[PDB]
């Protein structure tokens, strides 16, 4: 179970929600469409505090439903490859979620070496891939579709254990795929059918395939000042025999052998089937990654 903080704790331990980035003396550690994440301290524990906010176009009602989803999901799902929700504040007109602080931040930022952190070794990238898959597997076995799988939502503890975060968009799975009029996610990560409003766990797999390409290449999922602009189009250029995965391997690594890299790439490529029904389910992905080390 959880703890019910009021603001005055959360406000006051985040330097009154100091929105300046950590690196310039504030408390901001990251931000997304649904809020800003702040560094705080509760008792003797460093925490991450997410204060919700419509950073994109969405309703207060939608924010509140997302807040309630996250609690509901976290109340049911405890696992070492998921983040740990300590508690929340609903006090007044501002919603906060409090988590155990993750000392290595997001996988997106570590693949970028943001703030000067050292590149991830191939050995740690394999541990991260296996961990994220274990976490997704746990969600699907508990009949939850994540719907927002991306490197920004994979956090890393001091041993680089991968932790899936951000469950406000999650949905129960079951019978047959369902459709919604509200299309959510980050387009560079999204499966075809999810772009069309279909809700299905197969879309989590596709998104995980993109994360695996990020892990192998260190490239961003989308980059305007790059060609191609979309990472997932790398599969088409390798499949057309123009290039090979080795042309794209991240150079900021000295411990990556061709055989394990091709094994990871092969998994990513299966995940990235445009046809939803040709993709491996998460159990299969998990086993493929286990066989790879
Ligand atoms: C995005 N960044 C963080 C996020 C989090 C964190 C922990 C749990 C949760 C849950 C959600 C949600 N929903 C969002 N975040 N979250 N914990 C730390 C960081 C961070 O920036 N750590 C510092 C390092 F990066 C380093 C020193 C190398 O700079």
């Amino acid at each position: 179970r959880f703890h019910s903080f009021s603001f005055y704790e959360l406000k006051n331990v985040t330097n009154n929600f100091d929105e300046r980035p950590i690196s310039v003396g504030g408390n901001k550690m990251g931000e997304g469409g649904f809020g800003v994440v702040y560094k705080g301290y509760v008792n003797n524990t460093t925490v991450a505090v997410k204060k919700l906010a419509a950073m994109v176009d969405i309703t207060t009602e939608e924010l509140k439903q997302q807040f309630d989803q996250e609690i509901k999901v976290m109340a049911k799902c405890q696992h070492e490859n998921l983040v740990e929700l300590l508690g929340f504040s609903s006090d007044g007109d501002d919603l906060c979620l409090v988590y155990v602080y993750m000392p290595n931040g997001s996988l997106l930022d570590r693949l970028s070496c943001l703030d000067g952190t050292p590149p991830l070794s191939w050995h740690m990238r394999c541990k991260i891939a296996q961990g994220a898959a274990n976490g997704i597997n746990f969600l699907h076995e508990n009949h939850h579709i994540h719907r927002d799988i991306k490197s920004a939502n994979i956090l890393l503890d001091e041993a680089f254990t991968a932790k899936i975060s951000d469950f406000g968009l999650a949905r129960a799975s079951e019978a047959q795929t369902v459709m919604t009029s509200r299309i959510v996610g980050t387009t560079a990560y999204m499966a075809p059918e999810a772009l069309r409003g279909e809700i299905t766990p197969k879309s989590d797999i596709y998104s995980f395939g993109v994360v695996l390409l990020e892990i192998i290449t260190g490239l961003p999922a989308v980059d305007e000042h790059r060609e191609p602009q979309l990472l997932l189009d790398i599969k088409e250029e390798i499949e057309d025999e123009e290039k090979t995965i080795e042309d794209y391997i991240d150079k900021k690594m000295n411990d990556a052998d061709s055989t394990s890299v091709e094994a990871m790439y092969s998994v990513a490529s299966q995940c990235l089937h445009e046809k939803k029904n040709k993709r491996p389910d998460i159990k299969k992905v998990q086993q493929l990654l286990q066989e790879m080390t």
